[PDB]
């Protein structure tokens, strides 16, 4: 049964909800974004309307082949009527084509549904900025302050310079990056640009990547691996075992191999600077942790939420403990003591 933090009161409509069946009341099924625990239960027997960005769609309809007639894409940025209620879609900073959506209740209440995101200062300059939200459901991933990462722009920074300086010591060196997901394709393509490469990649996630709207992708990726010195693996295979193999694979045009794995937060976040970071060796294979995260952090979340002043706060991560609950409404109630709404 679909839990309440997935439920819009006082209209039919739900979020991220398809693995629950057909919800009773639900005329229109909302999907923030193309990640596995938010789809699941989507396939091509569905028969509902599903309401989602440009970029969602085309992933619905192409990896899921969910059929034409009940996909319902809508732009960004832009007031549009569903089922009789103004709804908008924000961009989220998270994956390709993840939203935040604002519904305007028929009784006057606003709610704002972060989806998944990586709160940022530009938020506070769009359609957010002319009303008032009465009722926050909140990505709390990261809901504690222990939880610090850099900037994604300085993480970038770390990995170019990093796989720039290896291939260019030794340029018979693989870079490779691991991936279960879209999001994060920053990484590889800052890195492939660096080297003067496309990435290579199998099949499947060449499809996926042809669905995103990345401008001049067809320039930047390829499923012709043995033109590419940046390859794409499934993140499982970021190992020292699945490197060797696929160093085997390549019929020795390759002696090293440089692999990053983009993780969120790791623990080694509360001691470690971003420049100074270090790889695991095994003889001719490095491994190189990295802290992108596509979710807020502590303060970036504090931030939004005491310029945003909601009313009341709806927790969508962390809310299956007691502990992890109590720990929440604690920072909610300190947050704003501090501001004074
Ligand atoms: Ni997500």
């Amino acid at each position: 049964t679909c839990p309440f933090y997935k439920k819009i009161p006082g209209t039919g409509f739900t979020v991220d909800a398809f693995q629950y069946g057909v919800v009773e009341g639900c005329t229109a099924y909302f999907l923030t974004h193309f990640h596995s625990d938010h789809y699941a239960g989507l396939s091509k027997h569905f028969t509902f309307p599903v309401y989602c960005s440009e970029i969602t769609g085309n992933l619905l309809k192409n990896k899921l082949h969910v059929q034409e007639q009940y996909i319902h894409p809508l732009p960004l940025d832009t007031e549009c009527i569903v089922n009789g209620v103004k709804v908008v879609l924000l961009d989220a900073n998270h994956c390709p084509g993840a939203v935040m959506i604002l519904f305007y209740l028929p009784n006057g209440t606003v709610i704002l549904h972060t989806g998944d995101f990586r709160a940022d200062p530009s938020m506070e300059r769009s359609l957010l900025a002319d009303q008032k939200v009465h009722m926050l459901y909140l990505d709390t991933t990261y809901c504690s302050p222990e939880y610090t990462f850099p900037s994604q722009q300085e993480v970038i920074r770390f990995a170019i310079n990093t796989a720039f300086e290896a291939v260019t010591l030794n340029p018979h060196a693989l870079v490779v990056c691991g991936t279960y997901s879209i999001g994060k394709e920053k990484v590889f393509l800052a890195i492939a640009d660096v080297l003067g490469s496309k990435v290579g990649m199998s099949q499947e996630k060449y499809k996926t990547l042809q669905c995103l709207n990345i401008p001049e992708i067809n320039s930047l990726i390829t499923t012709d691996m043995c033109s590419s010195l940046v390859h794409l693996l499934p993140m499982m295979q970021i190992n020292f075992k699945g490197l060797q193999s696929h160093l085997k694979k390549c019929g020795g045009k390759y002696n090293q191999i440089l692999a990053f794995r983009p993780t969120g937060w790791t623990h080694s976040n509360k001691f470690t600077r971003i420049a100074d970071v270090i790889p695991q060796t095994k003889g001719n294979i490095s491994i190189y942790g990295i802290p992108y995260s596509e979710h807020s952090s502590y303060l970036e979340m504090k931030r939004f939420v005491q310029w945003l002043k909601p009313q009341k706060i709806i927790p969508t991560v962390n809310v299956g403990t007691w502990k992890s609950r109590s720990t929440m409404e604690k920072y909610f109630r300190e947050w704003k003591l501090e501001a004074g709404y």
